[PDB]
DNA sequence: TTATCCGCTTAAGGGGATATTATAAGTTTTATCCTTTAGTGAGGATAA
DNA sequence: TTATCCTCACTAAAGGATAAAACTTATAATATCCCCTTAAGCGGATAA
């Protein structure tokens, strides 16, 4: 399937982004889908750096993923 | 690592991990140049923390992040 | 009763309790146990006797022992 | 909050003396040099009361600085 | 579809450093072990 | 009735020390705290 390792935000959303994009998902139907705004789901993919770790690990929700660590 | 799918067990892996290389709060908080009240308010109140501080302390503990299913 | 402070005080004491009891040092042994020749020993010479044996013989006079400052 | 019940038993004398001697503060060693006797039996006594001897039984009341009557 | 945008309530991060704790030591306070002698205390029992 | 002896298995207590456990400091380490400046995310929602 697919697995690099992120070492930054801004490498990470882009990877996410690309997972949105790839099945066709619309910003609007995760935010209606989990709870949170549309331009939340903007704010992130553009601005990474100072996101809450909650809207992280609540949008590995919607793009239905999870997450590791390694060395 | 087991998978992580909330900000609250994602700072216990980290946790978990920097007590068994006998690594200190103070001694990694200087590694990475940040607040040693930060590593702090972080693996007990992660839900609202940066990505940049965490990715800061997860290269801290030398280790890498990763997304999966 | 007043305080007492030495092993013979102490028996001198249960003694003459026994004694104004009718009770004998035949038949108080009996009761709790203890070779008449025991008891013969608490009065004359309490000096070594033993805590368990005082608080059996008390016991068997059907008293008590409480502290006092 | 500062009152004795019946002593009945060879134990029930022992920790209640055990604990008018912490309740002073005073350690078995002080209690035992003042008398004359070794820390380890005053040691014995707070544990395995049943076989001491009075002596000692009225030689540590004495030192607690108490002293005992009969009941009904 | 999505990057943007005013208002507005709630909070992390960089500073600077301290209440607060969990660990190492450091010793007190107790409990135990050795050897010997001596006196219970239980069996059984008998003077006076 | 009660004080005493005779044999025996058992241990208090005292002399001489010391293991093993309870409380006290050292002292590193994790959580808290005040103040600023700054961005988040929800609301209703609109330009591109």
């Amino acid at each position: 399937m697919s697995f690099q390792k992120i070492y930054s935000p801004t490498q990470l959303a882009n990877a996410m982004k690309l997972v949105r994009q790839q099945n066709g998902w619309t910003q609007s139907e995760l935010a209606k889908k989990i709870g949170i705004k549309q331009a939340t789901i903007s704010n992130f993919e553009n601005n990474p750096d100072n996101t809450t770790l909650t809207t992280f690990f609540k949008i590995l929700q919607s793009l239905e993923l999870s997450m590791t660590l390694c060395d």
